[PDB]
């Protein structure tokens, strides 16, 4: 990969403080500003049921794995030019590892 | 002060991942490598019952408040030359704010 597991506890709080404003991760969780992420891993971009993605996202056709996810989390708009997610990015790889460990775990 | 409250959720996980290895915060919690911190705020250094502090700590006679605590957390050994706490420090003020918000809350 390029990714190393971290703290899921740590990732849970990153999520609550940086992602929850626009996303849910729970099965049967609702779309909000952003789409619900439950089952995102191993899925391609733009396929959450009932959500209005931008063309950019859809077209990017990213297969979502832990590695991809890390790259995206660094600077989303640079990864998907045109995306409407208004999140500047997580620069430290340690923060990303934690968050993805948590997402890995909660989105399943 | 100089301190700003932050996320207690965030601080809880900082604690678990950076402080728990040697300290407890709960009332009736045990001394471990480091002393139990319950009721540390407004208390001076070296007065946890049953703990073997170094001379440095004791002599420092710091009155523990949120501000002091932030300074100490930056680089403990620079704050208390001679201290045996083997913790290099939390460089980002945001991390410290979070942790202290949590300690503020859990140590009472
Ligand atoms: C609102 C200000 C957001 C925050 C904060 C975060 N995200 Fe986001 N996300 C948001 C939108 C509006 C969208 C859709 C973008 C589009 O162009 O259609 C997204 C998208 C994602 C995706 C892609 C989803 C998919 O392909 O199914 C992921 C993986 C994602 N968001 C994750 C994520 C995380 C982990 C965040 C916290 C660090 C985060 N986002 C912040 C809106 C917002
Ligand atoms: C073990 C490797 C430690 C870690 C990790 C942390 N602390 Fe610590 N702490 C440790 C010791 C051995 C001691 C006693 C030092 C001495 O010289 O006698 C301390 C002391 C403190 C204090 C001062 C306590 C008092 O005056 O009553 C505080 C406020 C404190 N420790 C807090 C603290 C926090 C919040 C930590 C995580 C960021 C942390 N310590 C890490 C050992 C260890």
């Amino acid at each position: 990969t390029e990714f190393k597991a971290g703290s899921a506890k740590k990732g849970a709080t990153l999520f609550k403080t940086r992602c929850l404003q626009c996303h849910t991760v729970d099965q049967g969780g609702a779309n909000k500003v952003g789409p619900n992420l439950h089952g995102i891993f191993g899925r391609h971009s733009g396929q959450a049921e009932g959500y209005s993605y931008t063309d950019a996202n859809i077209k990017k056709n990213v297969l979502w794995d832990e590695n991809n996810m890390s790259e995206y989390l660094t600077n989303p708009k640079k990864y998907i030019p045109g995306t409407k997610m208004a999140f500047g990015g997580l620069k430290k790889e340690k923060d990303r590892n934690d968050l993805i460990t948590y997402l890995k775990k909660a989105c399943e």
